[PDB]
């Protein structure tokens, strides 16, 4: 559960937040496979509460009603078709499993669900599963409100309701079995792993009991004995009694300190600078690389709903975002997840975005299809960061240098740094307020390389900047602080 059952040579996954099943299946064939992406994290595929006030917010998908594969992304048949086609092209599917809870305790009873299933929060009745009052922690939680009130108390964080969400009694074999039933149905369909949502709100031992009931991946696509890849969402920035290390026995963990610190460093907040990235990784107090799932931003903190503060970089800050993603994809620490989102009307009032609830692009509630423009960009308000030349080429960069050591590091004591990955790739950054022009040792073999950030290598030629590596591995780099993309990356496959 620590290894990504991704195809050999593919090292990243992309989060196609709120994408429809039919759009993902197409993207797997027309883009993801050809460009070397290893997998796709999809939004919760199980039935959720249909919320009309606000109008269909993104977060309604984190309020389960049943485990029926029927949501705004599609039905069960469309979901299976997606997993099959993607798997047939070497692109894995990872499911966002919401298993810590059901929907809000205050939600009105009725059939306001994505598939018409009836449910009654007030009476803890979820017949479509089925679940009853006996399957929740109402009698176990010790707070006066019944909800989590203080994160300094490890017990209520697990036994009480996260912002009102009915908390499942995961200690009960019956509940563990209904969740396993749901997860095993997905595994048998072809899913390669799961993102365990709100893992901090579940005891490590309860998670383990559930994982012990899981099947091995589908033998039609994976080798015998393959275990599903598991990465648990645990926000641990320190200061709390719960540590992400407490979950190492179950699988990988999300390292939120990663995007938070990269954000402050690149923004140059409070005296930080890129030169300090020399010992990036465990040196910064992060969890072991082999237990880490890293990313710059996620669906939560890109809209200020998670943890990380205002330092988090997102597509809104394009120039710096591409640099942050590039550094991440070039550095060997952890398993990388690329974000892919949609645009919403950000409206800041007194320091906060009042429209942080806006759901995916839609027409009367029906999610809009992802349209592709002649320049490979997306329309219908889908950002498609994974399609940006700079990000896509760095995804390939990571594949090419997979396994190579971190070497030939250089820094000017400020914000101009560079490092290589064995003899397969080199990358340089200029985040200072002045130009960079120096000859550095790359460790690469002599030849002419195409800069994969400012261009591509097409039919024997580079469309952008060209780098010349001498016999001794030295190469000259010139990066103006006025350049669109203040960084250059070259690797074994961009050589003429
Ligand atoms: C939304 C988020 O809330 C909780 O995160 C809190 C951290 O645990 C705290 O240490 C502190 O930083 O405040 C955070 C809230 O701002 C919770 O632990 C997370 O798991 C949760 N995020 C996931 C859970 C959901 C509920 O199903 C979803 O709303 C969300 O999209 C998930 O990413
Ligand atoms: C590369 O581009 C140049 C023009 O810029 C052209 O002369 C040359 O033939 C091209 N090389 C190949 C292999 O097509
Ligand atoms: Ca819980
Ligand atoms: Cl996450």
């Amino acid at each position: 559960q620590y290894s990504p059952n991704t195809q050999q040579g593919r090292t990243s996954i992309v989060h196609l937040f709120e994408w429809r099943w039919v759009d993902i299946a197409l993207e797997c064939e027309r883009y993801l496979a050809p460009k070397g992406f290893g997998g796709v994290q999809v939004s919760p595929p199980n039935e959720n509460v249909a919320i009309y006030n606000p109008f269909r917010p993104w977060w309604e998908r984190y309020q389960p009603v049943s485990y029926k594969l029927c949501t705004r992304s599609g039905n069960e048949d469309e979901f299976r078709n997606m997993v099959t086609r993607c798997n047939n092209v070497g692109v894995r599917i990872y499911v966002d499993a919401v298993i810590n809870h059901m929907c809000g305790n205050a939600v009105s009873a009725g059939t306001s669900s994505t598939c018409g299933s009836y449910f009654n929060p007030g009476s803890r009745d979820f017949p479509a599963v089925p679940y009853s009052g006996w399957d929740f922690n109402d009698g176990k939680c010790k707070t006066g409100s019944g909800d989590i009130e203080n994160y300094n108390d490890a017990t209520q964080v697990r036994d009480c309701r996260l912002t009102g969400l009915l908390d499942l009694a995961l200690e009960k074999d019956y509940v563990r079995s209904k969740i396993a039933e749901y997860m095993n149905h997905l595994i048998d369909i072809g899913v390669a792993g799961f993102r365990l949502d709100a893992s901090k709100h579940m005891w490590p031992g309860d998670i383990k009991a559930i994982l012990d009931k899981l099947h091995n991946l589908n033998s039609n696509w994976f080798p015998a004995g393959s275990k599903p890849f598991i990465y648990q969402e645990v926000i641990d920035l320190g200061g709390e009694p719960i540590k992400s290390s407490d979950y190492f026995g179950n699988g990988r963990v999300t390292e939120f300190k990663y995007g938070a610190k990269l954000g402050t460093v690149i923004r140059k907040w409070n005296g930080e600078k890129m030169s300090y990235l020399k010992n990036w990784g465990e040196g910064w107090g992060f969890v072991p690389s082999d237990r880490a799932l890293v990313f710059v931003d996620n669906h939560d903190n890109q809209r200020g709903h998670g943890a990380g503060g205002a330092s988090i970089l997102t597509f809104w800050d394009a120039r710096l975002y591409k640099m942050a993603v590039g550094f991440m994809l070039a550095h060997p620490y952890g398993f990388t997840r690329v974000m892919s989102s949609y645009r919403w009307p950000r409206q800041f009032q007194n320091g906060n975005d009042v429209n942080d609830w806006v759901g995916p692009p839609n027409n009367n509630g029906v999610i809009k299809e992802v349209t592709i423009n002649p320049d490979t960009t997306c329309g219908n308000d889908w950002v498609c960061e994974h399609r940006w030349r700079q990000i896509r080429n760095m995804v390939i960069f990571r594949n090419v240098v997979d396994g190579q050591p971190f070497t030939n590091w250089y820094d000017n004591g400020s914000n101009q740094v560079a490092f290589g990955r064995g003899n397969r790739g080199f990358i340089v950054f200029n985040n200072d307020d002045w130009s960079f022009s120096l000859t550095l040792q790359t460790g690469l073999p002599a030849g002419t390389y195409c800069d994969v950030i400012s261009g591509d290598k097409i039919n024997g030629n580079c469309t952008g900047i060209k780098i010349y590596v001498s016999d001794d591995g030295k190469a000259h780099f010139s990066i103006s602080n006025s350049a669109e993309d203040p960084f250059i990356a070259i690797h074994a496959e961009s050589k003429l």
